[PDB]
């Protein structure tokens, strides 16, 4: 757990890493549903999800185990994959961004 939590912390560095950024970059902080003006975002998703949050709960011991963290992973693509239509620009990019996290975590 102690270990696997660190080897977590590993995963979320590499999808902040630059050379994922022009994918990455809506993912970094939580979506602004005021300022992109979704009104009816928090009516679809009822959990929000983002990497900075995920990176806060890590660093608070948030997370008991690789499980548990994979799991808001997966939330973060999943409140994208449902709220948006499938050809959104986003969804592109969630799916390049869940490339990288499938392969860290598979092979942790
Ligand atoms: C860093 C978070 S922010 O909120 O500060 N910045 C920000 C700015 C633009 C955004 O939108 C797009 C981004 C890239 C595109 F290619 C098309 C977009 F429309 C989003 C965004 C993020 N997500 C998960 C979604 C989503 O699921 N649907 C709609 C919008 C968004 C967030």
């Amino acid at each position: 757990h102690m270990e696997q939590l660190k080897c977590c912390s590993g995963i979320l560095k590499e999808m902040f890493a630059k050379k994922h950024a022009a994918y990455a970059w809506p993912f970094y902080k939580p979506v602004d549903v005021e300022a992109l003006g979704l009104h009816d975002y928090c009516d679809i998703i009822k959990h929000p999800m983002d990497m900075s949050t995920i990176k806060s709960k890590l660093e608070a011991r948030e997370y008991r185990d690789a499980q548990e963290f994979g799991a808001d992973v997966r939330l973060m693509f999943s409140n994208c994959y449902k709220y948006n239509p499938p050809d959104h620009e986003v969804v592109a990019m969630a799916r390049k961004l869940q490339d990288v996290f499938e392969m860290r975590f598979a092979k942790m």
